[PDB]
């Protein structure tokens, strides 16, 4: 039109989590809606860049203290 | 303690403004309230890795037409 441009929105947050090698992604996802508020199921979980999906555990993936997880959420 | 993990969490999107190259960067702000929600003294404009001052117009950074303008947001 007359002038269309772009606007890139940013918003990001790093979120400490105290979690246990035994506790499962779908945990993990219900410990970040008490932490930010987000519902597990439209969270989407990286590691390695895998996506990390439910019915495993955290010692499947091998994560363990001080690992980066990536978390991408809308809008 | 027994495992302290961090999450990267990151929040994503490109909004698309219909400006006049005499507009103001507080015209724009005020653009970007009535598509997203967001107050104009809350939100930091950027091109070229410049912050895009209040006063200034478009014209004066020149930003023309399919130019990619930067807007870092507050997490919640």
């Amino acid at each position: 039109g007359s002038m269309q441009i772009l606007v890139t929105t940013i918003s990001a947050e790093t979120i400490r989590l105290e979690v246990e090698p035994s506790d499962t992604i779908e945990n993990v996802k219900a410990k970040i809606q008490d932490k930010e508020g987000i519902p597990p199921d439209q969270q989407r979980l990286f590691f390695e860049g895998k996506q990390l999906e439910d019915g495993r555990t955290l010692s499947d993936y091998n994560i363990n203290k001080k690992s980066t997880l990536l978390l991408v959420v809308k809008f």
